[PDB]
């Protein structure tokens, strides 16, 4: 969903810090993803979020 | 690592069963990987493998 303004990914590194994912497992999805931001956040969302409830 | 033939990716599934990743793990990772078998499995060898040992 539109960023908006776009230059570095380092910003959303740190919202992601905030669900509570480690900077470790942020950065092993950004490199799985081939640098993606978009996509590494649905792999953390899945895997690394409550894959139940 | 090539493989050698393509045809099916069920193939990978049924490996990836074998390494302990459950069925919705491996279809989870697909997903999110673009229906992509390497990188689907390099998901679940940074998250769902050892993270330290």
């Amino acid at each position: 969903g539109s960023s908006g303004s776009s230059g570095q990914l380092s910003s959303e590194i740190e919202r992601l810090m905030s669900q509570g994912y480690s900077y470790q497992d942020i950065q092993k999805a950004l490199v799985i993803a081939h640098n993606n931001i978009e996509m590494a956040k649905n792999i953390l969302r899945e895997f690394s979020g409550p894959s139940s409830g």
